[PDB]
């Protein structure tokens, strides 16, 4: 049954895209407004950061070696070992404060990940400034739709012919047809809407079942979907406000990590989850996820 740790009590701004690397048993994850890329051993408990030159949003696996990550509005390949970044490609060039948010590697290693424009004052933000990408393994960058206001938690069905997609700003996942050889989407429609209690959503991920794993900022919570049904399958509360993301982790994935965010915490809010910002796994969930997938180029 269900069980919750407070793993790395690292009291992050911004807690995000939290990526299980299997080879080291590490998490890896971001602290967006820190600038830094982080890395968490689960063996020795320790945490490696790296420090970047602008906001970072995501990171991912590059299967030829080290990491991509979204800085800014940039794609880039980061060389872990040498703790520098390359651009790859960017995006947005015409705008005055956006960036990248969420971001996740499909299952032929292209690199999705959408824009958004930046807050100016918590929760304050320019409307639909945002565009979903991608990166393709020669470096080339697809756009697939603009008019977004916060692009967030994305993932791929299991048999590859499904993409999902949140953007924030609609209380809602949608769902695209999916085409796993040339990376088009196509077909966008609603699968699930959110409760009021269940406030914004945030990042997100599939599960071995099929079923989609949303985190809720603000609604402390992590809820389970059936995407064919509409249906909330299950909620899982965590004992803090600010829920971000989620992954799966640990042997064989049988574990889900959740990211959170300290930013925007009251001095008070702050005494009554003193772990706000932290790495939280939660075990027993009975199902188990997927591996992510690693960046073609
Ligand atoms: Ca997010």
């Amino acid at each position: 049954s269900i069980k919750i740790e407070c793993v790395l009590p690292e009291n992050c701004r911004c807690g995000e895209s939290p990526v299980w690397e299997e080879v080291s048993n590490s998490l890896l994850f971001v602290d967006i407004p820190a600038k830094k890329v982080c890395r968490w051993d689960s063996f020795t408990k320790q945490v490696q950061r790296v420090t970047m030159d602008a906001p970072v949003s995501s990171v991912a696996l590059r299967q030829s070696g080290g990491y991509v990550a979204t800085i800014g509005t940039k794609f880039c390949a980061l060389n872990w070992k040498e703790q520098s970044a390359v651009v790859l490609a960017t995006v947005d060039n015409d705008k005055k404060n956006n960036r990248f948010n969420d971001g996740k590697v499909d299952p032929a290693g292209r690199y999705f990940a959408g824009t958004m424009a930046e807050e100016t004052a918590p929760a304050v933000l320019e409307r639909h400034q945002g565009a979903l990408y991608s990166l393709f393994p020669d470096h080339h960058v697809k756009k697939y739709f603009d008019q977004v206001d916060i692009s967030n938690g994305l993932d791929w069905s299991l048999d590859h012919k499904i993409f999902y997609y949140i953007d924030s700003l609609s209380y809602s996942v949608d769902a695209f047809d999916y085409d796993l050889q040339t990376g088009q989407i196509s077909n966008r429609r609603s699968v699930y809407k959110l409760e009021k209690e269940e406030q914004i959503p945030d990042g997100m991920c599939i599960d071995a079942e099929g079923k989609l794993w949303v985190a809720c900022y603000n609604g402390g919570r992590v809820i389970r979907l059936d995407p064919v049904t509409g249906k909330r399958l299950q909620t899982v509360k965590l004992p803090v406000d600010k829920t971000t993301s989620c992954c799966f982790g640990g042997k064989n994935y049988s574990e889900m990590y959740v990211t959170c965010a300290r930013d925007g915490m009251d001095p008070e809010g702050l005494l009554r989850q003193p772990e706000a910002g932290g790495i939280f796994k939660i075990t027993g969930l009975g199902v188990k996820g997927i591996a992510p997938y690693s960046y073609a180029g």
